[PDB]
């Protein structure tokens, strides 16, 4: 059991906050509580650009060809420009699905934020998807607009999708066809002021496609209200301060990079770092050393591959700027935890959630001891349990299905065009079952199986 | 008489503060007041880089070839690197004179900050100086180190200066001679951590050379304590908020671009903008529109050339971001005031000071009415008057010599290696005379002649 380290954490004590927390208190930190105008994108970007965080660096893009950095004001301007481009050329209205199919780049974030600002539902696609996956995801969602690069423009079958009107191409000298629009040319002539579509807490703003047990991808829809939890988990689990440099290594194509690489940091007003190109221990360690990254959010595969690079490889670089390390996507091996404590002299914080959950649910905390191999405890305001097939709670140390009490803000609203699968996730008694096996200890800690 | 505009200014009421202000209150905003370790460079840069302003953009640089942005952390790191370079290669110790002879560039600011951090006295030279002026200024100061560029390396007579040991060259493929060190290679191998030389309030940190009435340049020495006034005038006259973009167009070679282009903004933790290349209305208006500059500090000549450009030239660009405009270096023709109020719809704030005064003394304020053509009123904590040749105050509307009561923090400590000229600036009764004629009105406003 790795002991906790004393410090000035956002969550001072877990127990009292868990016993007393109410989501109405979390709703106080947002602008719409005082004004009534609600939008996740506005809360993530434009709220800070109109505050003392206006000139704070929001985004750090490092790539071999280009090295750029943007402030909150510049991010807001680029997002407004992208939203105007989409509204004018793609004819995107509230509720439309805008799919973004490009490698990780500042334009990706600008376009995603602009799409969400104007009321569209943004769906990111992995750059490595072939023709089949792109076809299925564009057909199921009936996506109106796709934004891509010349390299991946050949992987989209425009002729096989009657519901796809416009294709935006960023970069390169792409010839604008009947349904192809060169994004940069349109953007250069657009304004930086956007009339933001004010939304309702039950309207969707993200659409993420997951590989289902039946073999067909399903669209998970998240609503704006999820930002509430996205903010709170950004403060408790990430422990984001004002002086933190935050780096999330997950791709924006997946849910992890979209939630905790875009929204969780920027809702807290943090500084986010994205790095282009493929993985290499040289590039990652050099990025950490040069940018002085304080908060790191990565995946167990990347950490294990880091382990494969050797201890001296890390010892060649200065990693003293790091202060908080977190992992997600796979239940972490405690040997990786020992290696991290041996290299960075830090505890790697394992967190658990799924695409349907919207945000992390069961996590390790800076103020809590970390038991190696354990997922941790549910966040305050969220109730979790180990239940049988009849919805009855099981005593500790008994194997069972990991269930969460229905009703947390970051819950998925539905499964796109498949209500039966949506209702298939819930058990009698208000228990959302995740299909995963876990067991609770006598101390309240959860262990995955 | 241009009326004042209501707003949330730092100086809410001029009269009450002027009647009650004491410099001991101003001393409370600095770290040294509690810690006891005093340095102007630390207060300007490293204090903010260790606060909630760590990731705030400190410097924008823009020219025809480069476009870079630096945060307070990055500025601190570059300054520490430059200080280490100077300490190791130039053998610069406390009290030495380090002269900087280069065009405006991030390297200039890094080198000047690093020199001041290690206790040296920084002296900037105008890029347009020929061999004669550089020779006189390097001989009078007995400067140990000169830092320059390959273009201006030919304008320095190394052989004629026995007191010049090292010459640093930044950029270009300069062959390192017996006394020539190429700055970039030395910097690349140096650390970003600097053991800062903690100083005393009466030690000099700036040396500025002015054209004297006798024809020979004289070295005006300013002490660290001046930062106090440099901070206060940065808050009252500049009206710097947290969300202000500050642009000073004066060259760092002169006193104006050093006090109010380096120290006054960064002591307040503001964002400074520097633009390379020659003046052109296209470049200046585009810089204002693109960066959204809020606070502007320029010179009447630069405003007059923008007059010559025409109103239709400015009407093309977006200048709504500007909220405060100030002028210095020459009495301001009030026709320029009407033109500014016509174009930017703003009041141009004229300020008066000299190289010997260290910071502005008599200014217009955001909370005060601006009488066109008047220099304004003395800052709180500074007493000014119109005196005759015998040191007696004159009644309003009578011509006389403009004198300031001796003892303000930003006073020059001495004239370098010439005490007689230093004592020649003061009259009996504690009145420092500036050699300029001005008259007071019945309302306390000063008018230059």
């Amino acid at each position: 059991a790795l002991p906790a380290i004393e410090g000035d954490h956002n969550l001072k004590n877990y127990e009292e906050t868990y016993r007393h927390f109410d989501w109405a208190e979390a709703e106080k930190h947002f602008s719409w509580h005082e004004t009534g105008k609600l939008n996740a994108a506005y809360e993530a970007i434009d709220r800070h650009a109109e505050s003392f965080r206006k000139n704070k660096v929001a985004l750090y893009y490092k790539d071999a060809k280009r090295d750029e950095k943007y402030t909150f004001k510049e991010m807001k301007e680029e997002s407004n420009r992208a939203g105007n481009v989409l509204r004018r050329y793609g004819n995107v209205e509230k509720g439309d699905r805008v799919f973004i199919f490009m490698p990780r780049s500042p334009e990706l974030y600008f376009i995603m934020l602009g799409a969400i600002k104007i009321g569209a539902i943004a769906g990111p696609l992995f750059e490595a998807f072939m023709e089949g996956a792109v076809k299925d995801r564009l057909e199921n969602s009936e996506a109106k607009v796709v934004v891509t690069t010349p390299e991946l423009l050949e992987r989209i079958p425009v002729d096989k999708l009657p519901h796809l009107q416009h294709v935006f191409v960023v970069g390169g000298e792409a010839e604008s066809g009947t349904n192809i629009i060169n994004y940069d040319e349109a953007a250069k002539q657009e304004s930086t002021r956007l009339d933001i579509e004010w939304m309702d807490k039950k309207d969707g703003f993200l659409l993420h496609y997951t590989s289902g047990s039946t073999g067909t991808p399903k669209g998970v829809l998240h609503v704006h209200e999820a930002m509430i939890q996205q903010y709170q988990t950004g403060k408790w689990v990430l422990d984001l301060k004002e002086e933190d440099i935050y780096w999330c290594t997950a791709d924006p194509g997946w849910v992890t990079g979209t939630v905790y690489g875009i929204f969780a940091p920027w809702l807290n007003g943090a500084t986010n770092v994205i790095v282009g190109g493929r993985f290499s221990p040289e590039s990652w360690y050099g990025t950490i050393e040069q940018l002085g990254v304080n908060v790191w959010y990565s995946a167990p595969t990347a950490f294990r591959m880091l382990m494969g690079a050797g201890d001296e490889m890390a010892a060649k670089y200065d990693l003293t700027s790091l202060r908080h390390v977190l992992s997600v996507g796979e239940p972490l091996n405690p040997e990786v935890i020992r290696w991290g404590h041996k290299v960075f002299n830090k505890r790697i914080h394992d967190t658990w959630w799924m695409t349907e959950t919207g945000s992390q649910l069961i996590c390790n905390y800076p103020c809590m001891d970390i038991k190696p191999g354990s997922m941790g405890k549910p966040i305050p305001g969220v109730e979790a349990a180990i239940v049988d097939n009849q919805g009855n709670e099981l005593p500790p140390y008994r194997m069972g299905n990991l269930a969460i009490k229905k009703g947390w803000p970051s819950m998925m609203h539905t499964i796109w065009n498949n209500p039966e699968k949506y209702e298939s996730y819930f058990m009698p008694g208000g228990w959302y079952v995740s299909g995963d096996s876990a067991y609770m200890d006598e101390e309240g800690y959860f262990w995955f199986q």
